[PDB]
């Protein structure tokens, strides 16, 4: 009986690891796609799994991290979103933290998605008419030619400028998508995922 | 590609069923143990992945109606819990509601948790001092003998009283716990429990 438990609660942690990574594998897949009603109820579900897991293995944690980023970067123009305990971290100073943290490669991608997230998180306070928000993240985020120019839009209080035409928010989504492709490819043969697409080719 | 979208679109219907089973396994193993917050949690798992289904087969529809049953039981106390559109449902008379809907046999032990919910639907009421509730519940309800000694009590205004010491709570809980190991038994072979358990004990 109480070996029982102990074998029931393993295979339930077995079963939401699995659980988690088909679940982000739809997230990223509903991100590349634009389905933003998928990706909030995909999101939602991957949330609920995350709370019943306990300890979390290397993968686990990069997995979480990765649908995190992408909660945040959906919220990005969403200034009432808070992230954080600090109130006043914004969601893409929240993405940011996050792209930092991931154990992954500093490849040129990475470093363009880095700029480009410091880039739009002063823009998107600057399109709002938030002006001493679009100083704050600055000043929390850098922490010479980028940053100068920077402080010196921030300063001429445009709600648009041409910087941010340049290093844009769609810019700044179609590299974090190029991104998402690798880790769509990835998680395509995780458990859950192959066997399901198993079950579906079995029915053609 | 736009036969890749349908594919995977019909491969995830396949594994949220598959995950819709494993946590009704989940859900039913946590009210049968007592284990509250792992009911708490499975239970917000379920009802996120419960949101990202469609159209329903016979047999998920029975799943669904299974976890909802089990949530308004554990809730039949929380007067305060509102599951239904009609604001004057209590917990336990939505729980009658689902359990005259399962397509399943109507075997003693059916009668038996019917007729418990039906009184407890009752005596929640009485033991609150909410005397007129208990009222407006016997006439929803009730829709001779168990129906008269009911309205007996009821007008009597006792917070307590002989006959739900005899058909108490944990007498309905224990019925109900007999049914919910045969559902345990039942769906201890669905595919991702049976999957996690083969790497569980792989590994011993
Ligand atoms: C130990 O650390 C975490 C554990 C869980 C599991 N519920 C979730 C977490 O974040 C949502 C964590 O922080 C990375
Ligand atoms: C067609 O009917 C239902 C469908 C879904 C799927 N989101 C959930 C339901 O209840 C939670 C339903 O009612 C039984
Ligand atoms: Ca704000
Ligand atoms: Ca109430």
């Amino acid at each position: 009986e109480e070996e029982d438990a102990g074998l029931v609660a393993e295979a339930e942690a077995v079963a939401a690891g699995w659980m988690l990574d088909f679940l982000c594998l739809s997230l990223c897949r509903a991100f590349r796609d634009g389905r933003s009603e998928d990706f909030r109820r995909t999101r939602n579900s991957a949330e609920a799994i995350i709370h019943g897991l306990s300890s979390l293995t290397a993968c686990q944690l990069r997995t979480i991290y990765i649908c995190q980023f992408l909660t945040r970067i959906a919220a990005g123009k969403t200034l009432d979103a808070q992230f954080e305990n600090d109130e006043r971290i914004t969601p893409l100073e929240s993405a940011l933290m996050i792209w930092g943290s991931i154990e992954k490669e500093h490849d040129k991608l990475h470093e363009e998605i880095q700029n480009l997230i410091k880039i739009q998180a002063i823009a998107v306070c600057m399109e709002n008419g938030n002006f001493k928000e679009a100083e704050e993240v600055f000043e929390r985020i850098f922490g010479m030619p980028f940053k100068s120019k920077l402080l010196m839009i921030i300063s001429q209080k445009d709600t648009f400028h041409s910087f941010f035409q340049h290093f844009s928010y769609n810019h700044m989504m179609e590299k974090i998508k190029s991104y998402v492709n690798y880790v769509l490819s990835e998680k395509s043969s995780t458990f859950l995922m192959k066997a399901a697409a198993k079950v579906v080719e079995s029915k053609r």
